């Protein structure tokens, strides 16, 4: 059963909770797909975002954050454990210290948090995938 | 009535021939979203591409080519008659010289051939779009 994309929900987060996301990029790396994943403050999808984790498949990742509407240091990383045609499950788990993003169960990135976590209301996953699971830990 | 995204057809052009695309970005230009239109020489994603044209909504626009596999030199455009939650409509007019892309029916952007337009055979309309409307002219 596919979920809607661009997929737009309410979430609570706090030291120890889990933002499980299992898709699949919509074409062959070759072409490029990408994955969004903002973290936003309000429901309103101009609201500020305290993490924004932009994949693009089979090449590099970027993070960074939008602060009063003004994105801010962007980080990259080359590290790409996706697999070419493959489902992938994401699992971004909210630590003190940083936001720390497994990629079928280990940690490939990281982003240390700018806003805090308790200011984030939204969580919205769009670009090229289908998903199948969007789950907010308990 | 929507149509498929990615939204994938087989085609035939020539001097004189026209591509028609109607759409709407998912999401508000604040954040971003893309467009992408490839001219293949083939059914097969992987193959080159003859025309590659690139909407970084609110942004800028990327044209390039992709000949044996390989990316070729990038043009860029800071031209940006697109609208804010607006539909708009793409006319792709295949010149003798180049492909000419017009928006709501001026043109804005221009491509030399690189390829011959006689080896295209496919095209690819994708990202952060919904489509009513992908028109070859007969």
């Amino acid at each position: 059963s596919l979920l809607s994309v661009p997929h737009t929900e309410s979430v609570s987060l706090s030291t120890g909770s889990t933002v499980t996301i299992k898709g699949r990029p919509l074409v062959c790396f070759f072409n490029e797909p990408h994955l969004q994943v903002d973290f936003h403050t309000e429901m309103k999808e101009d609201s500020d975002i305290a993490f924004h984790f932009q994949v693009y498949f089979g090449n590099r990742v970027v993070m960074n954050s939008r602060e009063f509407k003004i994105w801010k240091e962007e980080v990259e990383s080359k590290n790409m454990p996706f697999q070419d045609g493959q489902e992938f499950e994401l699992s971004i788990l909210v630590l003190e210290d940083k936001y720390q993003v497994m990629v079928n169960g280990q940690a490939y990135y990281n982003f240390n948090h700018r806003i805090p976590v308790s200011s984030v209301k939204m969580v919205q996953v769009w670009r090229d995938i289908s998903l199948t699971k969007f789950n907010v830990s308990n």
